[PDB]
């Protein structure tokens, strides 16, 4: 529009409303989908909730007996008959006394997808040396974002590792698709 103009006979109050995402930590029922998935090569999306540890893997003895030691070290302890208690529940009973931040084995095992598929020329140091500021995500949410990119764990998906620090800008996505928050 030209300079000095009148602006029309239009007008407006001041300012406008405004939004962010809420510092909520992290629930069981994303970090119990992730520890899952990765011991069964999975992705989230080939985990149904409604199946239990050794539906899921068709009845393995074996990887049965794995996973039921592999809660106990992410959430301190594990409920009564957990092979037997499918997944949708059984999140909903990890919750009620995780700590919100992540366990031990869910913190570690994400260095191993820069060795398992991932170019050469970036770390783990410099993935979470900012989220706060690139996506304006809160504190409590950053803890989980971490646990979508070890479940997504791409092949072959950069041709450069420097470019793995843009692909955390799609992570923070995953995430948002699995709790409802926006972006």
């Amino acid at each position: 529009m030209g300079s000095s103009h009148h602006h029309h006979h239009h007008e407006n109050l001041y300012f406008q409303s405004n939004a962010e995402i809420a510092d909520e930590p992290v629930k069981a029922s994303l970090l119990l989908h992730v520890l899952v998935a990765h011991k069964l090569k999975k992705s989230l999306d080939s985990i149904p909730m409604s199946k239990t540890i050794k539906d899921l893997v068709g009845g393995k003895s074996t990887v049965q007996n794995e996973i039921l030691g592999d809660l106990g070290k992410e959430f301190g302890t594990t409920p009564e008959k957990p092979e037997e208690t499918p997944l949708e529940e059984l999140a909903e009973t990890f919750q009620d006394t995780f700590s919100g931040a992540l366990g031990k084995q869910s913190s570690s095992l994400l260095s191993r997808l820069i060795s398992s598929k991932m170019p050469g020329g970036f770390t783990i140091t410099v993935a979470r040396k900012y989220l706060q500021t690139r996506w304006g995500l809160p504190s409590g949410r950053q803890d989980g974002v971490l646990l979508v990119a070890l479940s997504n764990e791409p092949a072959a998906r950069l041709g450069s590792e420097a470019d793995a620090k843009a692909f955390l800008d799609s992570m923070a996505q995953k995430y948002a698709s699995i709790v409802g928050v926006d972006l």
